[PDB]
């Protein structure tokens, strides 16, 4: 208390998502997501975030892969992560380099079980954006 969303840390943002599903033509939806804990909630918009999301996933123990090409301005996050009996498969989509920094820093402390609270947070976020610059 006393603070904002800052203060926690989390995320808040729009953000596209990717989740294949079997026999469904699916593709990048844009939905308005937080990053809390270890954990990532989507919902149809910001007007409906205070009901159940359209997804949620818990990213402990996930395993995180860059897609990006920085010429294509391709920021995505492919998220693998374990459950009770499988693995479930979704791509993030980010806008630009600073919110793909912020936002794949956030899933690999997670995958991890660490949270943004954690001292490597900014460690991640500051080598990712320094490793999307040209020589």
């Amino acid at each position: 208390i006393l603070g904002d969303i800052t203060s926690i840390p989390e995320l808040a943002d729009y953000i596209k998502v990717f989740k294949p599903k079997k026999l469904t033509l699916k593709g990048y939806k844009q939905y308005w997501c937080t990053f809390k804990d270890t954990s990532i909630s989507c919902y149809k918009s910001k007007e409906e975030s205070s009901g159940t999301p359209a997804h949620q996933m818990n990213l402990r123990g996930c395993e995180v892969t860059p897609d990006v090409n920085i010429s294509g301005q391709k920021f995505n996050i492919k998220l693998l992560i374990p459950v009770a009996e499988g693995m479930n498969e979704i791509w993030l989509r980010c806008d630009n380099e600073k919110q793909y920094a912020h936002w794949m820093a956030a899933c690999r402390l997670a995958s991890k079980g660490k949270t943004m609270a954690d001292s490597s947070y900014n460690l991640e976020v500051q080598n990712i954006l320094s490793f999307l610059k040209m020589q």
